[PDB]
């Protein structure tokens, strides 16, 4: 500490250190919007072509399900069992598990249940993937000049540019939106029996005459004694054109006629699935969806992706360009340049402030060297234990530029205090003051990393957001500490310049100057009535109370939220159709979006991405939008924007569109909101289930003043059709049962059955029935069975048909049949308390009916008895940490009694503003307490120290030091005031953050000073009054 | 028995063409073989636990 006072250059090395291990953490650190915040989840997916949802579950899910045993940190396991024919089995772990261990625990289970499914299923492929929906990048294909269609386009993506993108820099993911060229035959069901044929016989007759058989080699080990020709065999090679697949050979006839493919069904390049189709600005298109790499830089994997499609693009087709439909990168770019905005502007002020109020220009320069240093090294001290970048991390520094800013400051005021004091030069007068700053400037490190630290050991997914805070701010302050004793003491000593005895640079100078007399003159005013008021303090107490009590009707009375939400330059709208509806309906209904925001919002929206699919019955649309430059107003942004949406198709359409803007955090709680889960427990019916799902619906239907909102979360039953074989008719007209179900299968259903070599790449061969034979339920006749005689046999004569009920998705949680039952508290109550009435009605129901929860209700029911704890902590720590730096029990009081002061402000700052007590106003919260207390700390060390190093009174001893202590108290303010207030008032991009640190933070600022410089004395004051007897107000030794 | 470039673009391609993402991927090259066998090498960044 001293010891630097007396050597320059020993830290001006530390802080050159510290500069270039930061500038390096700085060039070589990874940029994200976020850091991996969500739990882990593994899903495994596969399809069986043709399932229904029971069929799935039963085939694929549970044999699955049962064998996923003894997989490490299992959290939850949850499946969707699809009549589309797909199943997803997605595994959450618990918080911080190595995904990537977690994942190959999973796929080696799976591969073990693999022997026990069907070989359809088998065949599909069953597949393990870790779950994020956070793609960095979702890239479009189009063709301008009307020339192909969907499928075209996903192939050449799957072909040309999947391919290439994996092969960009920066890249950890790519999936696939669409589906690949496919040999797709398409049986005509009457040409089909006419030569008295089945689908049966394509099958048969597809996976003979195309193959690949294990040919061999001339010459072969062992060849015999003196041989010499050595060379492979080439054999039967899979087709190639669809020419060649046409020219297949079904049944030769008896009168030399031969019956080929290109006969009985359509043959044509095609898509291996038709559930979803894309279509961007009504153009065709087929899209890719990229993940970021582990550690990856967002901002530059974004433009080495966008620079690999530019280079690509001199060798693509006629019109075919690429389209960017969502990239959360240039929001990450605004981020980024408008924190660095904020810190630069805010170093700045404090020079302006600095300077408007010392007038002396080496002195200003120094706390301006200082927090750069404390930046630099706090970016490096978080790539030392792995961190990036990232939101959370910045506005933790914006957050923290405060306490960084106040450590420089109390240095080179308190030498300049004691030049201006005692005449001292620039050296003697440091270390007189930095001898009396340092005990308080190490306590100060202890407390306020006694608040910051605790809430870095919170856990669960909010656990993690406090993390990223905590680290970023407590090393950016340790330092900042560490910096005000070895580097800003030896600024100031070194380069300070040295002040006449008694100065105070009064009247003097004209131009610049007339403020001295003016603030001194004041700061006395003050003290005089500080001291006025240190006379009867009990009113005084009586007004404290009312802001402590005021501060808490304030509290509660404050709104709950998780984040701010964000226009993000990006947002979706989601359609849902009336249950059976078409592809063609549904797709009606994108359209109609598409243009409805290609017309009544020319000026904000580049453009509209909509995809049918999932099933027919639903689709969903992906809004871009305009750059933020050309979008003015309150009303170009999405708040609005969706507004009007919604608004639009609520009343004036027939089926339910709703428009919103995705969260930041892209996976967590909706705050006032709970996702419930109905298990089914007993041996019972999805029947009796559903019965007891509706029934909590109308319990919960009868509490609108706790729940609100509650819905269930699945699809309904709907009408499927069922076709019982009668057994006992086929087996006995001559039809084998695989026949009869197999026709009926690659009839309606489809089959994969063999592989094609397409243009060098291997794609698949699917067989089903052209589309006219196979739509409405009469066509079911013109179906028809080549018996063990040689007859044809219509379906109707071993077929008997008819509607019923079933559910296209079947729901698991952990295991067994359950129900998805997603909800939100009323407007005024609790989330948990809406929880606890759930559990209490779910209570309600009958005999199996049991209940359980999930997702974001799982990550708040663990972290809910947490909160109190660490603060508990905190406040033990705090407390026991000042009494450290002092002397004593009852001392610390005085200090710890100040946190209400910067509180009523934060409140008072929200409310009046009309915002909620977020993280940011939380983290802002503290930073605020331990401004509140450094001050006060300051102060009440200060008083000590004149008490007992000068033997001076109580009364006058305090009041020197809070007058001597008053204008740097308010310099620090002043400072930050200033910086802090953009972030209050700012709009573009991101200010819904910005806003929300800045307002809290701000309001408390305010109350917090121009309270404490009032409480803070009559706390020492009052305090020291319940301590000891005799003496006293001293003024001996 | 398959030829070279038989199983080079169905089976090499094919699983290349999905090692992005890699952790400490340094380089990574293949060979695709008449005599049946097909073999891709990945190599990494020094230290990246095996
Ligand atoms: C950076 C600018 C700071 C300077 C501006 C602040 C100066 C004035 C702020 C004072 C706020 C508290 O208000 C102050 O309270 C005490 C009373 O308790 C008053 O003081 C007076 O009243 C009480 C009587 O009840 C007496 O004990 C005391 O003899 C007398 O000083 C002050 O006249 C008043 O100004």
């Amino acid at each position: 500490p001293n010891f630097f006072i007396d050597r320059p250059i020993f830290a001006w090395v530390i802080a050159i250190i510290i500069m270039l291990a930061g500038g390096l953490a700085i060039l070589k650190l990874p940029v994200a919007q976020y850091p991996t915040i969500a739990p882990p989840a593994v899903t495994i997916s596969a399809s069986y072509p043709g399932a229904d949802a029971k069929t799935v579950q039963d085939t694929v899910t549970q044999v699955i399900e049962q064998n996923m045993n003894g997989i490490d940190n299992l959290m939850y396991m949850s499946s969707n069992s699809d009549s589309t024919g797909t199943v997803q089995i997605t595994l959450t772990f618990e918080s911080g598990t190595d995904a990537d261990i977690a994942q190959v625990q999973v796929q080696n289970k799976l591969q073990l249940a693999m022997p026990l499914l069907p070989q359809e299923v088998q065949q599909q492929g069953v597949s393990v993937e870790k779950s994020s929906s956070s793609f960095l990048m979702v890239v479009g294909v189009i063709n301008t000049d009307g020339t192909m269609t969907q499928e075209d386009i996903s192939d050449y993506v799957a072909a040309n540019m999947k391919d290439a993108i994996s092969r960009t820099s920066g890249v950890g993911d790519v999936q696939l939106f669409g589906s690949q060229y496919a040999m797709r035959i398409w049986m005509n069901p009457n040409e089909l029996n006419k030569f008295q044929l089945t689908p049966v016989d394509v099958i048969t007759a597809i996976k003979a005459q195309n193959a690949q058989v294990a040919a061999g080699q001339l010459g072969g080990t062992p060849p015999v004694k003196g041989q010499q020709l050595n060379a492979s065999i080439i054999a039967q090679t899979r087709l190639t054109s669809t020419e060649e697949f046409g020219k297949i050979l079904l049944k030769v006839n008896q009168d030399g006629s031969r019956v080929l493919l290109r006969d009985v069904a359509k043959i044509e390049l095609g898509g291996e699935n038709y559930d979803i189709i894309a279509e961007f600005n009504g153009q065709p298109a087929s899209g890719l969806g990229i993940k970021l790499a582990t550690g990856a830089n967002a901002l530059d994997t974004a433009a080495a992706i966008r620079a690999e499609l530019a280079k690509m693009e001199p060798f693509f087709p006629s019109g075919l360009k690429i389209v960017y439909p969502y990239d959360t990168t240039p929001f990450v770019k605004i981020s980024i340049h408008e924190v660095v905005k904020t810190l630069v502007e805010a170093i700045i002020l404090v020079f302006l402030v600095m300077y408007l109020f010392l007038q002396n220009f080496r002195a200003t320069l120094i706390p301006t060297i200082a927090v750069p240093v404390v930046l630099l090294g706090t970016f490096a001290v978080l790539a030392a234990f792995g961190f990036s970048i990232n939101t959370l991390t910045m506005f933790g520094m914006v957050l923290a530029i405060g306490l960084l800013v106040d450590d420089a400051i109390v240095v080179v005021e308190n030498v300049e205090r004691v030049m201006a004091e005692e005449g001292l030069p620039p050296k003697e007068a440091t270390r007189k003051s930095m001898g009396q700053i340092q005990g308080a400037l190490v306590g100060i490190a202890m407390v306020l990393s006694a608040v910051f630290v605790p809430m870095a050991f919170f856990g669960g997914s909010t656990g993690a957001i406090y993390r990223q805070f905590s680290i970023t701010i407590v090393s950016a302050m340790a330092l900042s500490v560490l910096v005000a004793l070895i580097l800003t003491p030896a600024l100031c000593a070194t380069m300070l310049k040295p002040i006449a005895k008694g100065d105070h640079g009064e009247g003097k100078k004209g131009f610049f100057g007339w403020f001295n007399r003016m603030f001194e003159k004041s700061t006395h005013h003050y003290t005089d009535s500080v001291g006025g008021i240190l006379r009867s303090t009990g009113r005084y107490l009586v007004l404290y109370l009312i802001i402590v009590v005021g501060m808490a009707y304030l509290f509660v009375r404050l709104p709950s939220s998780f984040l701010p939400d964000e226009d993000q330059g990006v947002f979706m709208t989601m359609v849902q159709l009336p249950a059976g509806a078409t592809q063609e309906r549904t797709q009606k209904v994108l359209n109609e979006v598409t243009h409805y925001y290609l017309t009544k919002e020319k000026n904000n929206v580049e453009s509209v991405f909509a995809v049918n699919g999932g099933g027919q019955n639903t689709g969903i649309a992906f809004v871009s939008l305009k750059d933020w430059a050309d979008r003015p107003g309150e009303e170009n942004k999405v708040e609005a924007i969706t507004m009007r949406a919604t608004r639009a198709f609520s009343q004036i359409k027939d089926a339910m569109v709703f428009a919103f803007n995705l969260p930041a955090i892209v996976e967590l709680g909706t705050a006032t909101g709970f996702d419930f889960e109905l298990i089914d427990q007993a041996g019972l019916g999805h029947e009796k289930l559903t019965q007891a799902r509706n029934q909590l619906l109308a319990e919960a239907a009868k509490h609108p003043d706790m729940l609100t909102s509650v819905r269930p979360n699945g699809l309904e039953d709907t009408p499927q059709f069922k076709i019982d074989i009668d057994q006992e008719k086929a087996q006995a007209l001559g039809v084998s049962i695989n026949d009869i179900n197999t026709t009926l299968g690659a009839a309606w259903g489809g089959s994969y059955v063999n592989d094609f070599i397409d243009r060098g790449r291997v794609k698949k061969v699917y067989v089903m029935s052209e589309a006219k034979y196979r739509m409405l339920p009469d066509d079911i006749g013109d179906w028809y069975v080549r018996a063990a005689d040689g007859q044809m046999v219509p379906f109707s004569a071993f077929s008997s048909s008819r509607w019923e009920y079933g559910s296209p998705r079947l729901e698991r949680y952990n295991g067994l049949p359950s129900m998805e039952i997603l909800g939100q508290a009323a407007p005024g109550k609790s989330t948990g308390e809406a929880m606890e009435l759930m559990e209490q009605l779910a209570s309600k129901l009958p005999t199996g009916v049991g209940y359980d929860w999930t997702g974001m209700s799982y990550q708040e029911r663990l972290s809910g008895n947490q909160a109190p704890s660490l603060y508990a902590i905190s406040l033990i720590v705090v407390f026991l940490c000042l009494a450290a730096l002092y002397e004593s029990w009852s001392i610390p009081f005085s200090v710890m009694l100040v946190v209400p002061l910067g509180v009523i402000g934060a409140l008072l700052a929200a409310t009046f503003r009309g915002l909620t007590n977020d993280v940011y106003f939380q983290v802002g919260l503290l930073t605020t307490i331990g401004l509140s207390a450094k001050n006060a700390i300051l102060i009440v060390e200060f008083a000590k120290d004149l008490m007992d190093k000068e033997g001076k009174g109580l009364i006058e001893a305090t009041l020197d030091a809070v007058r001597m202590r008053l204008r740097p108290i308010l310099m620090t303010s002043l400072a930050f005031i200033l910086g802090v207030m953009p972030l209050v008032i700012s709009t573009g991009a991101g200010s819904g953050a910005q806003n929300a640190v800045g307002t809290g933070v701000m309001g408390g600022m305010v109350t917090a000073t121009v309270l404490a410089i009032f409480f803070v004395p009559v706390f020492f004051v009052v305090v020291r009054r319940r301590f000891s007897r005799k003496n006293e107000d001293i003024e001996h030794s």
